[PDB]
């Protein structure tokens, strides 16, 4: 039980408060080894070997190995876990479809080095915005990984959702449960109050305001992020390498009973979802097995909102068909 | 099976590297709640808020409630811990004087303010630079509070030296045990190659390369955190955070049989330190108790170092008594 893991943007914010949780064991679990392979761009190498320094002077005693590198395949090769965590955030005069292109070219290379140096048993969870349409790219360029492999996290925008669930009933965090965020990471995502349970009970029904959850509960999960910068003054780092711990550790852990938690994978099809978009759905790992919860229901406000982020998916995955992303 | 912890500082590197890991459960353990008090400069506060709902968004289970102040008194108020880990950091122009002068008035009131306001059982955990002398100071300002529970952090100097041994001899970080950081907290530091063990042996009997001990692996150790810096090009925080955790883990849980850690405390004179000086010593923590390793052996090379770092603390305390910070 040892896990070889690369972590890309690695000497960024959300790498520099991620590797070391890593390394403690919390991501795999207090048994399993872990070989830390760091990749950045080249003019970021020194800070990064930095944080290397800083990995040996925590005396991990599950930590084995760190590489540190600018070369793609070296970072991928035989890794058992690829975590997608760094891209290209807008910059100044881009437009859309550019932030789309630029980054779709990034995922295309990274997906096909994980094609042909990572581990036969790899998982891929891509972070980096917008992290679906570069987990479909990446998926994409993998033609010998199995599509089941590939997943992008929206469980920030589940943990963030939690929380403001619990505080607005006045419960404890753990009274919560199966919180699911449908489909996109981004505005659109659907945070689903009538699924979510508090006490066990329809999270809606709970808190008996259907104002304030359409309205302010729906739209504060959506914002999140980006009144964590106007208050911090900084990137919510340390709360996405948590939503990076967690996540990962949902898909190698069996979900306890009651439970489940949102993941972006390939849809079958599943909830009407275009068979292969990348698309946030509920799930549980069971027997080692992850599997979509199915028999979920909507009403006409929740379909309402699942199609947005649909379509929105849709556009994206269209989009950067167009720009020849997807072969 | 609650603590409640004051961080001072909270909102810097070190404070947002650490407050996270606090919160998952690694400081007191998985079934200990944690309540922590988080305080701040004034200018820094809206940047603390920041924080705390990056700590909502993470669902802890274990975190019980998040106070945010600029109020001393309301950050030690009730606190079981108070880890001193803000402090003015050395900049253009200052000299070691002007450095224990500017933290050693920051110290008096915090002490006072722990001695006024913190919980009967509370204890002390020094990080912040001049961290032997300001707790020192914080100890004095205290008269309630008895002095064996004042600490300052030499942790992070320890598990530096752990890996450097183990790095040049070629063996796992386990193999490394009974790491002594005698005296201060500063490039006069003893890192102690001949009672460190590895598999169990005198390192200095492993590593036969007698000029590689006395030369390169003591000043590597000393001046590791400026090569980090100079590396990074920020300071170590998340390797610092992590000894955080590591030491106040030290003092409440028993340390495993062979093992042993360095810990600054108020000398009652063992080793021939000055009583009432903080000192880092060698420390087991055995059935509950926390207890100084007496009868190490030191040869002529050791008492040298040995003496240069105590004498560099009396200076510091005669320094600081000449300040008026004692009263």
């Amino acid at each position: 039980n040892r896990v070889r893991v690369a972590v890309t943007g690695a000497a960024g914010q959300i790498g520099y408060a991620l590797v070391f949780r890593i390394a403690s064991g919390q991501m795999f679990g207090p048994n399993t080894e872990v070989e830390l392979n760091l990749l950045e761009l080249e003019p970021a190498l020194p800070s990064l070997e930095g944080v290397a320094m800083e990995l040996d002077d925590c005396a991990f005693p599950l930590l084995k190995r760190i590489v540190c590198t600018a070369d793609l395949n070296k970072a991928m090769d035989g890794v058992n876990w690829a975590l997608l965590v760094g891209s290209v955030p807008r910059k100044q005069g881009m437009e859309r479809s550019d932030l789309l292109q630029i980054n779709g070219g990034i995922f295309t290379k990274q997906g096909q080095a994980i094609n042909d140096y990572a581990s036969d048993d790899v998982r891929v969870f891509v972070v980096g915005n917008p992290c679906n349409t570069n987990c479909l790219i990446a998926m994409n360029h993998a033609k010998d990984v199995p599509s089941d492999r590939f997943y992008a996290m929206t469980t920030l925008d589940e943990l963030r959702a939690r929380t403001q669930l619990a505080k607005k009933a006045g419960v404890d965090i753990t009274a919560v449960t199966q919180m699911t965020i449908w489909g996109n990471h981004s505005a659109t995502q659907y945070p689903d109050f009538y699924n979510a349970k508090i006490n066990g009970t329809s999270a809606a029904q709970v808190i008996n305001d259907e104002t304030w959850l359409k309205e302010t509960f729906v739209s504060t999960v959506q914002q999140r992020g980006a009144a964590v910068i106007k208050a911090r003054g900084s990137s919510s780092a340390a709360s996405a390498a948590n939503a990076i711990i967690t996540g990962v550790n949902h898909l190698v852990t069996d979900t306890p009973a009651g439970e489940s938690f949102s993941m972006c994978r390939r849809s079958k099809g599943e909830y009407g979802v275009d068979e292969g978009l990348i698309f946030s759905f509920p799930c549980r790992r069971e027997h080692g097995e992850l599997k979509v919860v199915e028999n979920l229901e909507f009403n006409d406000f929740g379909r309402e909102r699942f199609n947005t982020t649909l379509n929105e998916l849709r556009s994206e995955r269209d989009t950067v068909k167009s720009l020849g992303l997807l072969d």
